């Protein structure tokens, strides 16, 4: 017979039987048309894919899942829609904290090492120097000489009775010209460093910005 | 004439002829009722999209490619589908090795500097201190003095015809207060350092997970 | 009536009243049959997706813009269609400026701090080793003496009223067997350092290649 349908899903495949009326007919050529305008109101030009493409769009894995990052090339006004800059503020749709990536680096975690997100490291956070003693040898000493000055006017005891003995009264120091023998010659004495290192040497980088899909 | 067809891609646009018998056209109307059942038959909705975004799909340059990697931001728990963590076992489905990417950097290569994947540079290599002497001043020793003491019962052969020499046998060395001058203050010797520093420095990260499209 | 379709949009729903002519009915068939077959020429087989997944179609957000960039694990052969390598040469469709991330790393910028694709930092900068000075104890020179050798016939001129001095000209050294007091035995002297180490220390890595979406 005749039925009500507004999309095509309700057609009926057998409904105009051969013993209906004709006086209907009409009607059913409506309804078809009705149907079609019901179901694709916006298509005018010709769908020239095929229905296997169609159906690839069931396909979710290809899609990108919400809360991805990725670095981003463009200016912070050219940002593309539904991503937000990785200032490590706010949260994205679901709820997962912004990470902060601003003057950092990507460091892959297994997500036990460290928090997910946490920020470490830099590049000058202390910084010492240490070294270590020499032993030092007999020629470690430059090529130095004691002059011999006897103190005072000295007046040596040596006679036949007394031994020689340089007995110096205080006085005029007599600065004979009397050397000692020089002793080392000034080489070479080396040491080992244990400086302390925390300064982080920055390898060469790129500047680009940070945006998580929200 | 009259057509079976399963699809809509079956009908004949030109068959109802005019000299045909109008009691077949009730079979046409069910024919056309049929072909529409059996090429949309989910859809029960309006569909609103235009010819436009239905041809785009087609387009699959922007569609994501396999073997793709991208640091995700979610827990190992929560990670989409398609996706495996970048722990550098297994490939992917075109055959590309699974890269690692635990507890390292991405290094940005031209494929000939290095093959890609190779894992590079560490935290702590090697470690060695090493200065080296300095060129010592006259003024480098610190204020020191050499005493001057007799071996034994030293006596000085000091007479009218004999010249005058401290010939001092074996006994007891009695120490006279005499003093030599003084050599040297200890001034400032300075060293250079050679140092062997491959020990890595750590700038500054941000931890989040890996993950490589399947 | 009757009315002039290429379209289904075009179809109106309400053209064959209950007034009009059976010997038209025919040809609004033909009508009916022409509009799909110019609507879907390509579809041969079933689509089995529902009105809310071709709806989706029309969300962009799902849909990864150009000029974003990925890191990518396949060889340079493999690179996928529409991506380029980030080698710093050339713009994108958009007109964005194609970053150089040969040896480089990713550095999160906010957009005041540097420009986008500032390069900054180097594994080998520059190297300096430089220590300081120590002031020496009395004890840190070696084990040292100094002999008691005179210059040339020394005499003493100690008699019995005169005053004992060493008075010894030129002539033949005579060099007697008498030491003065060693001082110090070369104890450890130990310094700083202030090493200018700008030479970078790579953190571990790997290595893949960095495209952009053109």
């Amino acid at each position: 017979g005749l039925e009500v349908a507004t999309y095509i899903n309700q057609l009926v495949p057998t409904n105009p039987t051969g013993s209906d009326l004709k006086s209907f007919g009409d009607d059913h050529l409506r309804l078809i048309k009705s149907a079609i305008k019901n179901t694709f109101p916006n298509i005018s030009q010709a769908v020239t894919v095929t229905a296997a493409q169609l159906n690839a769009v069931a396909d979710t894995t290809q899609y990108v899942k919400p809360g991805m990052v990725i670095m981003w090339a463009g200016s912070l006004a050219q940002i593309p829609a539904g991503w937000k800059l990785c200032n490590g503020v706010g949260t994205t749709s679901n709820g997962i904290p912004v990470p902060n990536l601003i003057g950092a680096f990507p460091w892959g975690i297994d997500g036990s090492s460290q928090a997910v997100g946490t920020r470490g490291g830099s590049a000058n956070i202390v910084w010492d120097g240490f070294t270590e003693g020499t032993a030092l040898t007999l020629a470690q000493i430059p090529a130095h000489t004691h002059t011999w000055r006897s103190r005072g006017a000295t007046t040596l005891t040596g006679s036949a009775g007394d031994s020689g003995a340089l007995t110096g009264g205080s006085g005029n120091a007599a600065n004979t010209n009397l050397e000692t023998g020089p002793a080392g010659q000034g080489q070479t004495h080396n040491h080992a460093v244990k400086i302390n290192m925390p300064l982080g040497n920055i390898p060469p980088f790129c500047s680009v910005f940070f945006i998580i899909k929200n």
